């Protein structure tokens, strides 16, 4: 059994520590490693708690064990009595959430890139589900689908807010293999429409109520134009993905087998052209 | 310390297996993983040739970093042994520099990012505990990913091939030669020269042994207008980097950390957009 240890990073090695965002998991800051000469990202919560330490160490172990092409690569851990945090590669293009909803900044997000993003999300989650034992994300949202330098996906913040990606059966306490695909069906809808799921709804409870009654984000000509490539296929994927009955939702394998023919239609140059258009 | 175990990949999980090349350290094939649904590269071959595969696996697994080839798993069966890594669609730096018909242009910003990335990768190895030394840096084992970012592979020396990247004092190897923390920077310097000129080092000299004599004396690849034009961005500071890196005396050669610090302002002069334009031009 070949083993690899996660490097320990001394806090004094991280320079230019600039704030980026504060979330439930912690505060994300950009920095540069003094020795390695690369930009990094740091996640930290001053005294915290005795149990709060057990969380940060658990996320680091998860990222380190779930290493893959579509999972945020972890570079090291800051484990000092003075400062606690995880260090990962720096994602310069933010979250899928920002790309989809910052419409003045991004008026055109070409179809091939949207499909590649959807393909990559499914590849990362599929990889998790294929580990031994299977790792379940359970918190998939557009906010934690990160975008690297070339707009390739890196999945973060996982296994271990917003309930729009939570399946109806999760509302009541439960004693859960079909969660992730529900979240993925919503993300797919969001990616293809660039609309916020349930725009007309003020209170999150009204969403939760509607979802328990089998209602989903709206599928019509307004939300999903008829000119969307592979529209029919994508609609089937979405509708099966978010089906009320968990048993009627596909595995990520089935989902990938469905996506593969779609992705083969796009030339490699079209992904590059979609990216250059965003700059 | 937290431990990550390298996955064992059953050989039968690999489908659509196609031959890519035959190298000194083994045969390289492309494939798709049946469960993970990604393209992969597979490197394969008694009880002695077995430990070499396992060693490169362990090194790739321990040396994980943004500019090092990511290993995905290992095939360890009585029927088949080999390593599985991320598939590099754009081959080696060597093929980029010397396939002039296939690649008429290789824009300056891309060349500089390639150089910056090789340096970041090697630097990382040098900064591990204990320091990992490459000792076989050549253009043939600098791999290029889908968007022409660098992945360093082949830690087999961490029959042979090319001698042009080997420093003179390493010609007759010893205890001092194998522990030399200044081997790699010499290789990097020759690589830097080769990148900036798109010329085969010592082209005039067609006899490999003669190159070895010339290099002993103090001769290096030709630094003139013919090989390195005046139009080359930051020409002077690069020649300074090359010449100091391939200096006859190992004590006069800089660390990668110093080369990086020199390179940082050079890379900042290129707008982000140009890197993307360069890749589109090659595609
Ligand atoms: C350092 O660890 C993490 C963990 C999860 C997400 C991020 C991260 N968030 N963002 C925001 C988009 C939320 C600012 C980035 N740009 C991150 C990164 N790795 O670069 C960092
Ligand atoms: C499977 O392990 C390796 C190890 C070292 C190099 C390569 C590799 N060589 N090439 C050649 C350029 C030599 C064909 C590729 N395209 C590789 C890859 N990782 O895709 C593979
Ligand atoms: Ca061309």
């Amino acid at each position: 059994a070949i083993c690899s240890a996660l490097p320990t990073i001394p806090y004094h090695k991280l320079a230019d520590l600039r704030y980026l965002s504060r979330g439930a998991s912690g505060t994300v800051s950009s920095a540069r490693h003094a020795d390695w000469r690369v930009q990094v990202a740091v996640k930290h919560l001053t005294p915290l708690l005795d149990s709060e330490r057990k969380d940060v160490l658990r996320e680091a172990e998860i990222l380190h064990k779930a290493r893959f092409s579509y999972i945020l690569p972890i570079l090291g851990i800051c484990n000092e009595p003075e400062f606690l945090g995880i260090v990962t590669e720096y994602m310069p293009n933010g979250s899928l959430n920002e790309l989809l909803h910052r419409k003045t900044e991004y008026p055109d997000v070409a179809w091939p890139l949207r499909f590649r993003i959807l393909h990559e999300i499914a590849l990362g989650v599929n990889y998790l589900h294929n580990m031994t034992p299977p790792l379940l994300h359970h918190d998939l949202k557009t906010q934690n689908i990160l975008l690297d330098n070339e707009f390739h996906v890196k999945i973060a913040d996982f296994g271990l807010g917003t309930i729009i990606y939570m399946p109806p059966e999760n509302y009541e306490p439960g004693q859960s293999i079909k969660h992730d695909i529900y979240s993925y069906a919503v993300i797919t809808w969001e990616v293809l429409s660039r609309k916020q799921p349930f725009e007309d709804v003020t209170n999150p409870l009204q969403i939760m109520y509607s979802v328990s009654q089998g209602h989903r984000p709206v599928i019509n000509e307004e939300s999903l134009p008829y000119d969307i490539p592979h529209r029919a296929r994508m609609i089937s994927l979405i509708e099966s993905g978010w089906a009320q009955n968990p048993d009627e939702r596909p595995s990520f394998l089935k989902c990938l087998i469905e996506l593969e023919p779609v992705l083969r239609t796009f030339e490699e140059i079209t992904f590059l052209e979609a990216v250059i258009q965003l700059k």
